[PDB]
């Protein structure tokens, strides 16, 4: 507990940018797109207030649109005044992918007529489509094939506060070790995390801080109306925060909750706001109607795992039961504690011959180990227990691909 | 219940089947099965032939059967096994885990093929098997995924009975012969033989 992430101060002008969304559409061969920017102010509307929007890759200007605020009708009362929505067209645009992130960087600037810049914001865009057609996970187009992680923020020193160094160096032992994916496990992370992902190139899922697993049964409280609020400011904020990110391909509603009516209804709040991206849910059975992608945890290649109410099927069997079409990616797999991965490959041959067996997460980067110090004041890696913590669950907390230090297992 | 067509040896497979002129002659032996057959309840399924690769005539065909009999599926292995001329997965000798990415017409593992994009239906291989002489090794990998499988509902041996004919020598003993025994030539020799049992039978 406590302060663990930074504290700023921000100053913005009375009329001011108070949200904008980007988005990218393409055309049928991705040689063509348009980039949509919604803009909305706060503060006193005046007919001199223009907003523009120009979009640059590297110092080269690409692009440039200017509108006074008003947007197109919306229903009977009309639109909405404090808004506005720049298109910019975009031939032949760098694309944006883990293999090779492209980016642009589009400066929204909230001014006068007069051509007095008021205040100004901006986000590093990366263009690209993810979508799901005929049951595979496209990118750009292209089926894609996860080699990912799952990653939470801990450090050995300094608990679960995360710093540039140690994110980024995360990030290039995983590239180096051929993962192009991570699901940030279970909760948004650090701003800096995404900006990285961003100008790396890594595909992100991103989670909404959701977890009940401690709940008898697990959906007690996803499946009760009066917990919904809750849940829903831990989804809807994690949206209007994150949506700009290139790196965020896929929404997650939590983990461990069960399957509760709350999570339909918070599923289908982000398909109606963010058609750009699909939504996954791994809570009650891995295939719920809350879940665009078929994403169990510890699911076996061959082997069923019939469990009541919840089984955990072959991943190969999973895919053709009676009506299933979507695409398998598990949201967690492999579990690397101590001495493990051992049937490794076989997941990968797996992957490699079924187009909807997508890939997944391995559980998981880093041990949760901690650091002690004995009489003689040497370090040492402590784990569940060692701090009077009671109950525990002692070394559970270490199963990690590296250790806390991240020296690769 | 199958068809009596069968143009295997044409090259490519389907250039009678994908030819109108052909049309007539092939919609009789489909028409004239049906309208003898379709009354018997032991017949389920109703096959449009062998080995005659895919032609527009199958389509043409498949739609009269779906027409005139709603009652029961269609099926046709040729070209491909999985073509808009079949209501079942039927390939002959796809394995169960190891694809055989054939161009064109790929055997994949059966496995796999019910889950490739936008595939839902059901898998029964009109093949499989194959029992000539001493074989069948392997059978229980194909059973362990029929019941592992809910769409992979079974298939059909290749095949029954051994066509050996028989033939008598000098002193009037009877022996087995297969292709070539008669003077008949070209001919595919032992290859008349991959039945579970003997032609008189008796088990192998
Ligand atoms: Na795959
Ligand atoms: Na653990
Ligand atoms: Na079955
Ligand atoms: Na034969």
């Amino acid at each position: 507990s406590g302060i663990f992430r930074d504290v700023s101060l921000l100053h913005k002008p009375t009329t001011q940018i108070s949200d904008f969304h980007v988005a990218t559409r393409f055309n049928d061969d991705f040689s063509r797109a348009v980039l949509e920017a919604e803009v909305q102010m706060c503060g006193e509307l005046r007919d001199y207030l223009r907003v523009t929007v120009s979009l640059w890759q590297g110092e080269t200007q690409v692009a440039s649109g200017t509108a006074p605020f008003g947007g197109e009708i919306i229903d009977e009362r009309g639109g909405y005044a404090d808004r506005v929505t720049l298109r910019l067209n975009v031939e032949n645009p760098k694309l944006w992918s883990a293999e090779i992130p492209n980016l642009y960087r589009a400066v929204v600037e909230l001014h006068t007529a007069d051509g007095t810049l008021i205040e100004a914001e901006a986000c590093d865009v990366g263009f690209r489509e993810v979508r799901i057609e005929n049951g595979l996970l496209l990118l750009n187009g292209k089926p894609l094939l996860i080699r990912g992680v799952n990653r939470h923020e801990h450090h050995p020193l300094h608990g679960q506060v995360m710093d540039e160094q140690t994110m980024v160096q995360d990030i290039l032992l995983m590239k180096q070790n051929n993962f192009n994916a991570v699901r940030c496990s279970h909760y948004p992370n650090h701003p800096l995390w995404y900006t990285l992902c961003d100008r790396y190139g890594l595909y992100v899922v991103d989670e909404a801080n959701i977890e009940t697993h401690g709940m008898v049964p697990m959906n007690r409280l996803t499946d009760d109306p009066r917990w919904l609020p809750a849940m829903s400011e831990r989804v809807t904020r994690m949206v209007q925060r994150d949506r700009n990110h290139p790196s965020v391909i896929i929404w997650s509603l939590g983990n461990e909750s069960g399957h509760g009516a709350n999570h339909d209804a918070l599923y289908r709040w982000i398909k109606s706001v963010d058609p750009s991206r699909p939504v996954q849910y791994e809570g009650g059975g891995a295939d719920t109607t809350a879940t665009d992608i078929i994403c169990p945890m510890y699911a076996r290649v061959d082997e069923d795992q019939p469990f009541p109410a919840v089984p955990k099927w072959s991943i190969k069997k999973w895919l053709s039961l009676p009506g299933e079409t979507r695409p398998l990616i598990l949201c967690e797999y492999a579990h690397a504690a101590g001495n493990s991965l051992g049937g490794f490959a076989k997941y990968w041959q797996a992957f490699r011959q079924y187009p909807r067996l997508q890939g997944g997460f391995v559980w998981d980067w880093v041990d949760q180990s901690l650091i002690k110090y004995d009489e003689n004041g040497n370090p040492w890696s402590a784990y569940g227990g060692d701090f009077g913590d009671t109950p525990n669950d002692r070394q559970f907390c270490m199963n990690g691909l590296v250790f806390a230090d991240r020296t690769p297992h």
